[PDB]
């Protein structure tokens, strides 16, 4: 159409014709605004027949290429899209109703993209170039973002995009859904209610998040929870929470506040849980300090296959912190804060569910000792394909956080979900 | 030569007519453009008697010599050269029909060779020189080029160009090569289509990568596929393909991606099937966290002489990259992931055959079970042949993928092909 | 030379001709001036001519006669502390050049590694020159160097690799009253458990000393009817000499 035509040439001038850092201090209203006059001159000089809303949708584009997100802004808005995928500057692919299908945009040329992909990255401040190749993040409207640049991606730059759910599950569609049996919620809202320190393990897209909002559903309202993420993916009920956020280094790269930071300062401001959104560097340490000293019932999320995984993780992450400490000291401090490890994983089929129920009871000499209330026995295939499986007890009458349990009253909860679920 | 002294007579004249770093002055891109009329017109400035027959090859290889990758050009152009070999400005070898021939080319000296090296790096950016000798690119033709410089290599710059073979063998070639029976083709088309997870095992130059890339050539085209390759060798058919490659770390040791750091980010971008193209260290386990945490129907390959040698090399690259995980662990993960291995290996006649088609079941003591479905069978040598060529069904009815196959509806091929193997 | 020396038995010679077209990862162990150097150029020799060939010496001694070898030497930290081109680094770039063998001059530390992948990732018939005294105290040290490498590898690891990437050691050693001699021609056979087995083809005995006090010795074979290489001899069609030579050695 002659639409298309008459905006490429017009941009083909414009870029020439109005300053880009004169826009570049403006909002994205006074930023389209300022476009508007170039964009009227621009068709001015060698005009088509051009409607008004022909000339609204030029400038919209012309914001959204020179400012916005380019071709991917029609996307992004619509709510009927769950994933994005571009892997290449001419082809664009969209998931609807848990079906991928190719679409009809495309960028102009794969440098368009790749200046795309980098404006998007440094929305959370992250660079993505042929030195840092690989960027994954979160932005703030919640949404995950994946680019992988050129160098490595022989196809060019190449972008996925994961937009952001309305709606969290809860405990009760966890058990619908069988990733954990009734008697294991059970056990899950003692583990919660008790103050028992909590290491939410898991894999990628494991649901590690999601079972760490379900258990803090469970939080007695009183409690002053201190929530501390690198994003706003967290949502507690509960009347009295402090939802903190990391900075990342920005423009020069100063400024940045890391997770360490934000938990050793919730030491001072007398928080009865600290809910880390995950644990990747040293911020275990101070962690895993404050679930001993004080503070019993922080939780923390972290990314490890298997609960003994998960601790290899967690000394690992503790040792690279540059405390120095001995591995033997590393592993009594885990053991004695550390009071159970829930794992969360996603099964052959693609679902979802928790594997293990660990509690960390003792370090004997080397190795610490593991003892699982809860375990996810895979059966086999069913007829359809998915993954069938069954969740039983270890049979343990008594775990070590039955002590806590007694604090609060729910022994008898713990001791009737135990039996119960085998 | 007349021919070849003539030309270096003529050229001898334009190099002052035309100043060598004159054209490095223009464009070097369509400064070409020029210099075609400089020796086109007046042609033997020197009045040395020629040819136009041959006044035009002579004016190709100036323009090549000075424009041009002299010498080299032709071998390049040419299709049937798979590998280009340069030892010094004297030796060149090629590589052809599968073996490797010394050629009559050669260049002046090793000066001219090492302009002609460094300028078709350049062409991709990075540079040799006696500070950087060695040096590692992909050009965008679709090749690899590595490059050593003198002070390393004794014997003069040393140079390798690997080209991307434009025609890989279809499934049809393997069958009419009786590397795999018709019914061994089946079962192979089946278990692609299947989305079984696949390990191809192969020995040295056992043709692990057509195998591959023909049964990539059974994925369905709606599934996205991310492929992880070390250099890119695979060509892949379908719509939604991703290629990834990897980077060796620089001579400063920096700038490395290695390919767990690749794979890594592909469990992030949403794929269906993980393909990688060189399996070859730790990488390996996140595989085969890929592998079952959903994405099922990845297919690695790997090298290894029989599919039991292979997977206790898997278990041996797993315990590499310092994770630290339990033997009991690694088989228990292996078993749960992998479904199929095939293993090819190139026989002593000089042929390839696809020696085992077999399948995991379970460890049964702490030792994976192989069960093979399809085997290589040698009733004997050929006096001359030393050849057989039967591949026979072990009967198993009822294989463990048997389930899959069912859910696919592939299982009427399936049981036609395992039965009546013969 | 070397036979008339008296260095090795004919069937020695012969054994040696096997390995060395047979494509048999092989490691020259011995002590320093045994002429290792000597020995592993002697056996390059062996290799067939149409095979490519990179030669990473840390000093140029070798001087192969095939046509298709390309010479590599390392560097030394010249720049101040920085631009060494290790061995480690060349080994690994030689794996990227497509050749058939890869022929260090000596292993001293992290490069073994890469040459042992070199061996167990397709580039079959490599060799190496390692100082040692002993086959097994050449394969400790073969562990000890990679783990020098810093590679986060469990002893387990590595013995195992090793296990499953050499083929070959020869021990040359130089005697008492200065002459030198081949002692020991062996094969990793495998790792029985946390200690590497070993086999032994070929060997060589003392008896005493001559009148003019020169040691006398001679070799001998193990008996060892199929070696742990015989498959690849299959391969290149070298069963008859080699089931020869390890039948006529005694
Ligand atoms: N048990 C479950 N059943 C069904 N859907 C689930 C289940 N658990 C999680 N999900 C869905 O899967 C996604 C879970 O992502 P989640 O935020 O938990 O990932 P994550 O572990 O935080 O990720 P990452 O490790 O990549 O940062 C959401 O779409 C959630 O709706
Ligand atoms: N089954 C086969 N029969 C005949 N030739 C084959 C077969 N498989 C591979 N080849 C040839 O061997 C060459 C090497 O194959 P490739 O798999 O790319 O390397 P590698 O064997 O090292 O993985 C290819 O160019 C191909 O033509
Ligand atoms: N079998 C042998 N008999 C006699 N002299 C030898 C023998 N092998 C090596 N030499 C002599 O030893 C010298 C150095 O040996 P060399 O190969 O440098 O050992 P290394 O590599 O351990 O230093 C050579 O110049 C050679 O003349
Ligand atoms: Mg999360
Ligand atoms: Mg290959
Ligand atoms: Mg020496």
């Amino acid at each position: 159409d002659y639409y298309h035509a008459t905006k490429t040439t017009i941009f083909n001038a414009l870029l020439n014709t109005i300053d880009l850092s004169q826009l570049a201090q403006l909002d994205l209203k006074q930023a389209g605004e300022e476009i508007r006059d170039i964009v009227a001159e621009l068709v001015a000089i060698k005009n088509v027949s051009m409607s008004v809303a022909e000339q609204e949708h030029l400038v919209q584009d012309i914001i959204n290429d020179v400012l916005g997100y380019g071709p991917l802004e029609p996307l992004l808005a619509r709510d009927d899209i769950a994933d994005i995928m571009v892997n290449g500057a001419h082809r664009v692919f969209i998931e609807v109703g848990g079906k991928v299908q190719l679409t009809n945009v495309r960028f102009r040329d794969n440098l368009q993209l790749m200046n795309i992909c980098q404006r998007i990255v440094s929305q959370v401040g992250r660079r993505v170039d042929e030195s840092s190749p690989i960027c994954d993040a979160r932005l703030p409207d919640g949404s995950r973002v994946n680019v992988i640049a050129p160098p490595l991606a022989l196809d060019g730059p190449t972008l996925t995009i994961r937009k952001f759910k309305k709606d969290k599950l809860t405990m009760k569609n966890l058990v619908e859904f069988a990733s954990i049996s009734p008697e294991g919620a059970r056990v899950l809202g003692v583990i919660g209610a008790c103050r028992c320190n909590l290491v939410i393990s898991g894999g990628t897209g494991s649901g590690k998040t999601t079972l760490l909002n379900t258990m803090t559903a469970f939080i007695d309202p009183t409690e002053r929870v201190v929530t501390c993420e690198d994003a706003a993916e967290l949502q507690l009920q509960q009347p009295h929470v402090v939802r903190l956020e990391t900075r990342p280094p920005n423009l020069e790269g100063s400024g940045a506040v890391t997770m360490r930071d934000l938990v050793k300062n919730c030491l001072r401001m007398r928080p009865e849980r600290i809910i880390v959104g995950e644990v990747r560097g040293p911020e275990a340490f101070d962690l895993l300090q404050a679930m001993n000293t004080g503070h019993d019932g922080s939780m923390g999320t972290l990314h490890a296959n298997s609960p003994r995984e998960a601790i290899s993780r967690i000394e690992s992450m503790i040792t690279m912190g540059g405390y120095g400490l001995p591995s033997k000291t590393i592993k009594e401090m885990i053991v004695g804060s550390v009071d159970v490890i829930i794992q969360a994983a996603r099964l052959r089929d693609g679902s979802r569910r928790i594997t293990h129920i660990t509690e960390v009871v003792g370090l004997e000499g080397d190795v610490i000792v593991t003892q699982d209330l809860f375990v996810y026995e895979i059966t086999g295939e069913d007829e359809h394909g998915k993954v069938v499986g069954k969740h039983r007890s270890t049979g343990i009458a008594r775990p070590r956080f039955w002590d806590r349990a007694r604090y609060y009253g729910l022994e008898r909860e713990l001791a009737e979900a135990l039996d119960a679920a085998e």
